[PDB]
């Protein structure tokens, strides 16, 4: 199974990606090496929604699950609909440890509906 997905060390300044599966790298174009200790959002660019980035934020702080339709940049700027399913993961004691995130790639829902 095909499986894009990065994983972010919320415990660590800045929240960076540890891990990144090779379907994301394929995906970025980037290095393996060119994203660990990266925050995810050099992925966005110009395109991207503030709005949704907002929702992200939002979820991040309240640490529970969201999915959300976003615009993102390859290494060489190429510009793709990300669909991105973020989802916290807590240890034995219920302290969060990692954040996962499941990535998808098209257009799903049409842009005119995700701007209403
Ligand atoms: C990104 N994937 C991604 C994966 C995980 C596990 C987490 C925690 C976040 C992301 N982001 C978002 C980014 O890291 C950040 O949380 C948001 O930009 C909001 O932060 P700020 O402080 O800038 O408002 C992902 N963002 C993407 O654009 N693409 C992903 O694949």
């Amino acid at each position: 199974m095909e499986k894009n997905f990065v994983i972010s060390d919320p415990r660590l300044p800045d929240n960076p990606i540890i891990f990144a599966s090779d379907s994301f790298l394929e995906l970025t174009e980037y290095s393996r090496e060119e994203i660990l200790g990266r925050n995810c959002r050099f992925l966005q660019g110009p395109e991207t929604d503030q709005a949704t980035v907002q929702k992200i934020r939002d979820a991040i702080r309240d640490q529970r699950e969201i999915t959300v339709q976003l615009i993102n940049y390859t290494k060489s700027g190429k510009k793709f609909w990300n669909l991105f399913h973020l989802q916290p993961m807590r240890d034995q004691k219920g302290e969060l440890q990692y954040f996962i995130g499941v990535q998808l790639d098209g257009e799903f829902i049409p842009n005119p509906l995700l701007g209403l």
